[PDB]
RNA sequence: AGAUGGUAAGGGCCCACGGUGGAUGCCUCGGCACCCGAGCCGAUGAAGGACGUGGCUACCUGCGAUAAGCCAGGGGGAGCCG
């Protein structure tokens, strides 16, 4: 469980890194975004152990 | 007084060359028929949809706020981010 934490910051990573934008001023567009396409979802896969 | 020619505003026929239009022929991610094979899906929420999803995205196609994708195993063997 120390998990979903990781993730909330991981998700403000990217609910920063979006901004980082919104005014074209961020040139590693996919890199640091199609990032959650697993940091931030990807090791979101928490089965509940049983 | 006598006589048969030229002139074409435009028209007619014929030849050539174009314009338009899409027959014809040749094609074919399609269709049709028949024969085999195969034959249920749903409250573990179906069939169908709405809306949303991409760094830039109108649509189509994918997916579902983990959103053109996530984990695992198998297959593959140089290109990949529809």
């Amino acid at each position: 469980e120390a998990r979903k934490l990781s993730p909330v910051e991981l998700e403000k990573l990217v609910r920063e890194k979006k901004r980082e934008l919104m005014e074209l001023r961020f040139q590693a567009s996919i890199g640091q975004l199609s990032q959650n396409h697993k940091i931030r979802d990807l090791k979101r896969q928490i089965a509940r152990l049983l």
